């Protein structure tokens, strides 16, 4: 009843929060795939000069 | 005799006031209750954002 009832609407918003917080995270994965963008193209390019040496 | 008789009656509502007094005190165990229904619950949510930091 009294704990049971406060818990269901803190419980309403941690999962508002684990939803937003996976919204957050996934602007987060297309960053750090920009990152590995730039590791694999100048790395790339490294190959060049190397394979040419 | 006259202060036992006396003591009597007095006894009678010093019992009833016994009684009376034990039922007011148990409506300020669930308002306490209560109050730490938001102290265990807050501070839950408080344990949500330093384990996130």
């Amino acid at each position: 009843a009294e704990p049971n009832a406060a818990t269901n609407y803190a419980t309403e918003a941690m999962d508002s929060l684990k939803t937003q917080a996976i919204d957050l995270i996934s602007q987060t994965w297309p960053v750090v795939t920009t990152v590995v963008v730039a590791g694999l193209v100048i790395r790339l390019f490294k190959k060049f000069s190397s394979k040419a040496v």
